[PDB]
């Protein structure tokens, strides 16, 4: 199955012209939870903010130019790039804005970050519908002296 996984602030917003104003690691031991030994699609803009490879998982950059490393595979295509996770049970797409945009339709499931942070937006999540969605997890977190914004993680599933 293909499953999205993004951090929201308020708005849906998920991405500004520069790094995101937060640091929550937390959130990141959260992605690394639910990723870790699964095959991760992204698009260019967010391999080039990560910096380098996400450790213990397969890395498949979707992008039209050709690559520009080694270490990762490079697609160029929605269908090239499932077809380069293989037979795996869960794949999943980590954004950004673009990408969210072309794999929700195929998605069955969603792990979103919800951050009390108001900012303003350069991409945003795409615009899905909770009532197409069923909750199955929910858990809420304050700030605290490593995170910096409140935050909920929330798994959905595609009623
Ligand atoms: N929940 C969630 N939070 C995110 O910040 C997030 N970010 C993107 C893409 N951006 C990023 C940026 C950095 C790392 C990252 O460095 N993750 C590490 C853990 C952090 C660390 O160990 O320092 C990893 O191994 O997964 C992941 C995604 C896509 N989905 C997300 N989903
Ligand atoms: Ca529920
Ligand atoms: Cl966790
Ligand atoms: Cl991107
Ligand atoms: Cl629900």
């Amino acid at each position: 199955m293909i499953s999205l996984i993004a951090a929201l602030a308020v708005d849906r917003v998920i991405g500004m012209e520069n790094a995101m104003p937060w640091n929550l690691p937390a959130d990141l031991a959260w992605f690394k939870r639910n990723t870790l030994d699964k095959p991760v699609i992204m698009g260019r803009h967010t391999w080039e903010s990560i910096g380098r490879p996400l450790p213990g998982r397969k890395n498949i950059i979707l992008s039209s130019q050709p690559g520009t490393d080694d270490r990762v595979t490079w697609v160029k295509s929605v269908d090239e790039a499932i077809a380069a996770c293989g037979d795996v049970p869960e794949i999943m797409v980590i954004g950004g804005g673009r990408v969210y945009e072309q794999f929700l339709p195929k998605a069955q499931k969603l792990y979103l970050t919800h951050i009390d942070a108001e900012v303003e937006g350069d991409t945003h999540f795409p615009d899905y519908e909770p009532d197409d969605w069923e909750s199955v997890f929910s858990e809420f977190h304050d700030a605290d002296a490593q995170n910096s914004h409140s935050y909920c993680f929330e798994i959905l599933e595609r009623r």
